[PDB]
């Protein structure tokens, strides 16, 4: 549902957050905890932390908050990079091309089909159940695009 | 989703159609075409086409399912690439940490709360709208993976 500027505004306040990421994490942590104290009960090793100072003086939840801002940082420059790609095919064969969801699913078995003709021996059984449940995935994609675009695949 | 072997049997394959895409391309399309005739008709540059001979002698034909394999390739690198980042996460926060989608939520709220306080410059009202939708797209990815699991989130 973002804009490539939309998704480039997420980026670059997300550099910012790269150039001090364990300070980041420590805030975002002590917030959540002393905003919402049943959080900090779900995390055991956390246990010894009950002030807000203590929680400061924690070399264990600065360090949990970068694992924690490192990991959502990748998350979201893949998310973006996905959607970038994605939105343009979705746009034209929902708008200019109109393809049913039908046809997306002929094609996909058309390179199952292709794929088992071509490498028997490196396209066996599970790699085959793989190839299908990743074009079943794709196609997935561009039905929940279909939809957000008004188009009925 | 796909396991871990499965993403890396997806990847292996695709090297062998990268290794031939112009080939792999019109097999695809032929596939398509002769197995789903009506497909062809979304084709003005080869609607016309009648038997695989004709279809295999046609440039344009040719140049097109190696457009359409380029883009499923890059689609497919990134899903591979993204999953293998989301899955884990998705396990241990439902499974090990029994973390409901409500509590993603609260740090959410404080991710947005922290950028705002610390980078006020960078995160405008329009900025935080984008952050915004983008935190709840990471949370609707984690509660797809929860029901998956059968976690109530
Ligand atoms: C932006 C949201 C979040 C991200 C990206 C995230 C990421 C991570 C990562 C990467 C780890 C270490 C690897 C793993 O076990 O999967 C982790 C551990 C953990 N997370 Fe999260 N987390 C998020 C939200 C939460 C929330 C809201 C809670 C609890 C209320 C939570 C509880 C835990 C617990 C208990 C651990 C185990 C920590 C330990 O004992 O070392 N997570 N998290
Ligand atoms: C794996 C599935 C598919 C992929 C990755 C894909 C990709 C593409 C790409 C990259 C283009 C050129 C750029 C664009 O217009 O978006 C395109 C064009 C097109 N696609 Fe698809 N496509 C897929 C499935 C289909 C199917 C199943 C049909 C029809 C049955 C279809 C019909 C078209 C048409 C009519 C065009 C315009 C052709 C032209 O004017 O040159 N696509 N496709
Ligand atoms: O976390
Ligand atoms: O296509």
């Amino acid at each position: 549902g973002l804009s490539d500027g939309e998704w480039q505004q997420v980026l670059n306040v997300w550099g910012k957050v790269e150039a001090d990421i364990a300070g980041h994490g420590q805030e975002v942590l002590i917030r959540l905890f002393t905003g919402h104290p049943e959080t900090l009960e779900k995390f055991d090793k956390f246990k010894h932390l009950k002030t807000e100072a203590e929680m400061k003086a924690s070399e264990d939840l600065k360090k949990h908050g970068t694992v924690v801002l490192t990991a959502l940082g990748g998350i979201l420059k893949h998310k973006a990079h996905a959607e970038a790609e994605l939105k343009p095919l979705a746009q034209s064969h929902a708008t200019k091309h109109k393809i049913p969801i039908k046809y997306l699913e002929f094609i996909s078995d058309a390179i199952i089909h292709v794929l088992h003709s071509k490498h028997p021996g490196d396209f066996g059984a599970d790699a085959q159940g793989a190839m299908t449940k990743a074009l079943e995935l794709f196609r997935n994609d561009i039905a929940a695009k279909y939809k957000e675009l008004g188009f009925q695949g």
